[PDB]
């Protein structure tokens, strides 16, 4: 079929049957910091609670974090435990009398010396970038106060100061923040603050860390060993911020875990429409690397004060969903917003919307269609237990994978149906939630044993889609999982009937 | 390859070589009414000039339709000349009012009308009676704008020369994300039939007192462009805007990007297989006219057609170049700026003659290409007219 | 890739390293039924002892079962045996000396009937009602042998359990070119059911009495295999000829070169996208097994079915390699040596035990073809079972 | 479709629509030689004749010659003339009575020394080719008499006598041929008698020429520079009769204007098996190059005196056709049997059998895929035409070509429909006669201008396409042919009404 000849036939009237399968991330604060707020959350499709970690100290988030714990138990659900980082900023100094105006055609000096720290004016104020002179030459731009102020590099004047053509009309005050469009930013990939936020999450068993501001897979690199030997487990989601993120896209997702879209952030640096064009690129390398991909920011912001978004609004989350993300985030809309349960109610009936316009054997096939044959054991049982959901019409897929790893590999496959993930980590069930179609079960092997012949997990999973309404007797199922002899992959297949 | 390969394999930082193919509706008010101010939008990017006749009188509008073609004349420029009706209010297709402004927009040599409010086939019949014999070769678009337009859009779409989405007027009565959905149906059965969709309505509304745009709003234009639309429409922004001129470049750039961002082949995949066979004589030299300019990889589709209906055929199938029509009439000229790809050229049969053996016409659609740094000697064209031909231009 | 492109690729001067394929039924007379001339059949290639019921008493044909049974033993083979019947002549289905001829078959523990002058499928039920509750699990092979036969293949298919294509009684009634077309048809056909399809008569005749064919008789028979016939079947020139043995090894020589010039590629497509959606289980299974095989390379598909079915299901996918069965029937092991690809293992129950966890059955499966040099450590094999696996042979 | 799907929906009892599409050649001989067995010819359905210069004297050709003209011109038939040369050949000598008994076991020597060419007996007899101890050795073979006798080479006595174990029994007689398979063998491409044939066909003006024994691309080239300035136009087929003409098959198809695929010898060289397979590797790499193919010996041979051929000839007939060949060859059948015009008529009818029965959409499609993109315009605009006949289901493709080129690459691209070529060259038509699906007519421009708006040749072929009743009034046809300016291919196409 295409997407054209399933755009045709669509009857947006019909009710939809299908099953949510993009995954919401939610950011916690005032409005929904208590173990209500989070119940309400969970209950309206949060399936990841991030902290932002550029505001708060850790008993702020400590608490975020019990009562995260407390909120997911009495619910029974698995929720991802999410660190965004506050990472390096670009920052001014201050201003005489709090603040200067400036006027388009005004030229000022910028100095990296710290000796201009709290006595900017209209004439010369200070920047925290010691390689600022370095970084930037004539005819690059640096941008201030979430890039409105425009200033163009007309020159060096001595290794500390700059000469700039202001491009617009503002009013500057104390401490705002700069970026760098188009340059090679030469700031640590993680800060001091940085490290000692990392060391606070390892120590609270977090499940994944949102790095901000990665501009290289060497400082994802420097994100890993901050972890440490410790949180060698917990999985990194590389914030793409600035055109260095995106030129180097391909060295950042081969060795982060997954990706998020910073599309706020990406706006201050580069063109709106490229922004547009830039999330299209980083989603589908993503879906073709078969690892998770975020999109955030600017998502149905207008909800944060008012009961409704703008259509507008509306359209840009579902086309996140047509991209292909696997997860959407709510920012201020789920922290501070007066409608907290409602953004998210409706974030998730978007998804649903989406997800049911969406022609997904075609993605599946562009995926297939990627693959070199010969084929690996492992991709080719995934790619065909996929192939068995649409040729049997099977209404879920069940994988046995421990770590995880055989879920996303499914998923990237895109099956029109929930995949069930069957494993013995609570870890993975929580890291789980940021992949699209997946709802994890934990197979107590303590309790209930090795479970070497499968069949207690296959029986679990086959009971967590009954429970879920995913499936009724004389249904069909594709269960994915290893035989006696492999370690790593499952290598082998069963179509099996619900009873 | 697929869209999916198509965006791995793109770099957002290299220069666009594309030519931009989709078209840009312009609302003509007090900021852009006048001889100068068109001059200015035409060259922005406006390819059809829309006046509301939701609001002033026809002598409002009539200063619109003069400065217009005096403006037009003097860049050498085919715009397009559109009546959008108010539509009846709190029912029948037109109101009294509407009888008399189509009466008036026939006397005026108008191009298209947009007809508000467009429930059903019998409907469009009814606008179609009231241009009568006299106006029976202007374009009406029908606007959709309530569920009951969505339901019958099969219907509509057959009796109607092209449709607009009128996003603003449905999201009153159905939820914002069914509006998306929405448009996305009726974009893509328009582009199967081979008919003009605009896209209208909340496109760069901040921009009218802003000198810039949200991301939200630039991406909900490209995103209209993605789903298929010939054309993205604006209002109050040039009509009453601060910022016409940057509006219309703006919007201009938006649509190339999500053009060159776009698999062209996919869509023209799509179309190609939805064809019954066997395959009208007309289908079938324009689809294959199509797939030659993938398959010799030319640089622009030369159609010759005097009504321009080939054009539009041409254009369903979505060629991953230029579309350049030759045709007779102007009032052609003047209607192909809503659709995808197409740039007319008028050939002046009383300047240089009949031109059975299209010979004329063709070097005149390739000067054209030439001109315009579409083709250089040496490239490829594919051209079509009443047979098929690929040629090398010299 | 398609026929073509595999041919033109193809170096006739190669070694080839594929594993035959297809099968080989011999006719057993005076030339073939001593103890040693079967041994020497069976080491030159035969699968399957036909014994011909038109000619010769019980006591006759005993003799051969008796024989077959010693020698095939004493290699460690199975061979199926097939009781070919006179048919009526000047009709019923089955003729007084058939009912007895079938008794007799049915005490003797035959494994399939080749049923003469089948025209209709309520005649393949009869057949099947003279074979009774006793003989329930021998297939019947209806002989298609005129007209009618070919007029009513889908029924004659859908009763019976596989087809012989009698192309010397055929040629009789209906001219040379169209026995040629009806083979097509009815080999297609069965290929398309998933049943053997068995081309018999006129095969190397002129080597009865020759120590070679012609090339024309040689092209028929790659043809046979070409067309997509599990088997083909000697008569004379096993019963009678002077060179049995030299017949069989040439006949099995023939069959790897048309199975080498054959992209098995497109047959597998070609019988896939027949399959109505949704599939069962079933066909899912065996279509996605033999996909698998394709897509990692694997040397070997190991089928664990007691019955076989499942065997003749991966059959008719046509994958590249060797079929390997693990049942716990001998006779299944004897029924599957009309189904192409298939080499079957006897799973002893009773020495080995029950096997639930398939584990056994499994590396009987490896062991088996790693003996006949399919495939070494480090290859890939496909595994079904009551289920799927993918693993590298140790 | 698929060929598969084409097979389970055929009915063999309905009539056949169709138009034969496959040519038949057909020898003359002291059976077919008269001016009316000539017309008997025709009328049954030959579209070129092979005067085999083995055979015969010029005055025994010149005879087929004025005859073959007398009556195509009388019938107003375009029929190719084809002269097939004798080449060189391996010959023994002479025996003491007449001939040897040679017993399996036997060693016997085998001499290229002409001292014994009139006295050979069971010890040691001769054999024409001097580099005889050169070219074989130690464990090759010398076939005699149509590769009855099997020689295995022991060894190298001197430099003229090989010593060889006999094989099998046979009685050989006075100047027997001999065969080397998988040999190198160093001998002319044209021999002395071949040039003073080809002379003579260059003179008479031949259609086109069957080389004998071509086993290297020079060789091609040396037949070339034979028939000279003076026979540049006449088309080369070569013969490919042993293992090294399909060693070199491309270069030898390269160099060639089409192939003669000749069973019976290489049947002598190469097991039958592998013969099978031979024929349908060098059928389909002519198809590829959309050069014509033909093919020969051992077709019918029993109906050269019998009424009826059995069915594993007819079966070897329809595969040629299967095997994608353009045309079938009568040898003896049409030279010396009794049955000239029921072989003719019967070889017909086996070629719309299996025409009918092949999936002529498959065809295409495989030529098609094989071609890279960019194409050249001439490609695209042969295979959109092809396409065109099929999307619209037009009923004749008529192609304005003055060379044929032009038909050979529609032919190539295998349209399920005839075509029709309108040249200006009597010439071309009659060298179109070896191109399947095509029916050359005619256009006199001597007479009726040079039709510089194509009007006068596209009203041509489509009235010969009414006349054969390929089409009638309201029928499509596609056209294809050159537009003002170009020269070469015709760049350009319609798709008309017939009226
Ligand atoms: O929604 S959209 O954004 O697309 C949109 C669509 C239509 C729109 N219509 N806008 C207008 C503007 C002016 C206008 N009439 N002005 C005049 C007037 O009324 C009178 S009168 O005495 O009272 O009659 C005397 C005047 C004397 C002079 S002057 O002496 O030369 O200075 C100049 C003007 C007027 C009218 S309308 O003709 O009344 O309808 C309509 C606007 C927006
Ligand atoms: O078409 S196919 O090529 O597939 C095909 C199918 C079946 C075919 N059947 N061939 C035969 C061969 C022999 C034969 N009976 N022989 C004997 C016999 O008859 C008598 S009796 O006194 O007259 O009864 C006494 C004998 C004493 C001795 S001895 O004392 O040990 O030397 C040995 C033999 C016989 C029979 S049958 O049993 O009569 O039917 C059938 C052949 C070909
Ligand atoms: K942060
Ligand atoms: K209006
Ligand atoms: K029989
Ligand atoms: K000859």
């Amino acid at each position: 079929m295409s997407q054209l000849a399933h755009n045709v036939n669509l009857s947006i009237f019909e009710p939809i049957s299908h099953h949510r399968a993009n995954r919401i991330v939610c950011t916690i604060g005032p409005s929904t910091q208590s173990v209500e707020a989070l119940k309400g959350l969970i209950r309206s499709g949060m399936s990841v609670a991030r902290m932002n970690f550029s505001h708060g100290s850790h008993e702020y988030h400590q608490t975020t974090i019990n009562n995260l714990r407390a909120a997911a138990t009495e619910l029974g659900a698995h929720i991802g435990l999410a660190l965004d980082t506050k990472g390096p900023e670009i920052r001014t100094g201050l201003f005489k009398d709090g603040g200067i105006a400036l006027a388009p055609g005004d030229t000022v000096l910028v100095t990296s010396d710290p000796a201009f720290e709290k006595i900017g004016t209209k004439e010369k104020f200070y920047i925290e970038y010691p390689r600022l002179s370095i970084t930037v030459r004539p005819g690059g731009f640096i941008y201030i106060d979430d890039g409105v102020l425009s200033l163009k590099v007309l020159s060096k004047e001595d290794e500390y100061t700059l000469k700039c053509y202001v491009n617009n009309a503002h009013f500057l005050t104390d401490r705002k923040g700069c970026n760098l469009p188009g340059c090679e930013v030469d700031l640590p990939a993680v800060s001091e603050k940085d490290r000692e936020d990392l060391k606070f999450g390892v120590e609270q068993g977090i499940d994944m860390v949102f790095a901000s501001f990665i501009r290289t897979a060497e400082q994802v690199q420097e994100v890993r060993e901050a972890l440490g030997e410790k949180g060698k487990d917990i999985l990194i989601i590389s914030k793409i911020e600035n055109h260095q993120g995106v030129q180097n896209i391909d060295g950042i997702i081969e060795a982060s875990d997954g990706i998020m879209v910073a599309r706020g952030d990406l706006g201050v640096e580069i063109p709106a429409e490229k922004v547009v064009v830039a999330q299209m690129i980083l989603i589908s390398k993503c879906n073709v690397a078969g690892k998770p991909v975020i999109c955030a920011t600017q998502m149905l912001e207008s909800m944060t004060t008012n009961p409704r978004p703008t259509r507008a609004e509306v359209s840009d989350v579902a086309n996140a969903v047509f991209n292909g993300a696997d997860c959407v985030m709510l920012s201020g809309e789920t922290a501070k917003g007066k409608y907290p349960n409602e953004v998210v109610q409706y974030m998730a009936r978007i998804c649903l919307e989406a997800q049911s316009a969406t022609n997904q054997a075609v993605m599946f096939n562009s995926i297939k269609k990627m693959q070199k044959l010969p084929m690996s054991p492992e991709e080719a049982v995934c790619s065909s237990a996929v192939n068995s959901v649409y040729e049997v019409r099977a209404k879920a897929l069940l994988v046995l994978s421990n770590s995880g790893r055989s879920a996303r590999l499914a998923s990237k496959y895109r099956p029109d149906c929930p995949i069930i993930c069957a494993t013995t980590r609570m870890r993975t069930c929580r890291q789980l939630t940021i992949t699209r179609s997946v709802d994890a079960v934990f197979y107590d092997a303590e309790r209930y044993g090795e479970d070497e012949n499968k069949e207690k997990r296959v029986q679990l999973g086959v009971d967590c889609a009954k429970k879920k309404g995913y499936v009724v007797p004389g249904d069909l199922m594709v269960v994915v999982h290893a035989d006696h002899k492999v370690k790593g992959y499952p290598n082998q297949t069963r179509i099996i009937y619900v009873s």
